[PDB]
């Protein structure tokens, strides 16, 4: 809707949209991001984060080494745009941030850095 989205990530390591729009007019956006199916976060726990498209890998791979404790993200990662916690089935997270911080003429994605899920949990994200 005008200025909040709600996601969902499942237990066949979807998300129910993989593309999000961005109104220029808002002044923060909120991400909502809840979990269907009944598998446990250490096992098939999502987050939703957000970096430019030519970061996300980076961001992917050191997110991997930080571990499960980290939500699977490094620590004041300077790329990281906004991101949610890791959640697993029945939990729920959701993330505002500054619509400011769109640079247009910059290509964004957002991404579950949770290791192996990234491939398939992708997506872009249009600010218009
Ligand atoms: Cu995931």
């Amino acid at each position: 809707a005008e200025c909040s989205v709600d996601i969902q990530g499942n237990d066949q390591m979807q998300f129910n949209t993989n593309a999000i729009t961005v109104d220029k007019s808002c002044k923060q956006f909120t991400v909502n991001l809840s979990h269907p199916g009944n598998l446990p976060k250490n096992v098939m726990g999502h987050n939703w984060v957000l970096s430019t498209a030519a970061d996300m890998q980076g961001v992917v791979t050191d997110g991997m080494a930080s571990g499960l404790d980290k939500d699977y993200l490094k620590p004041d990662d300077s790329r990281v745009i906004a991101h949610t916690k890791l959640i697993g089935s029945g939990e729920k997270d959701s993330v505002t941030f500054d619509v400011s911080k769109l640079k247009e003429g910059e290509q964004y994605m957002s991404f579950c850095t949770f290791p192996g899920h990234s491939a398939l949990m992708k997506g872009t994200l249009t600010l218009k």
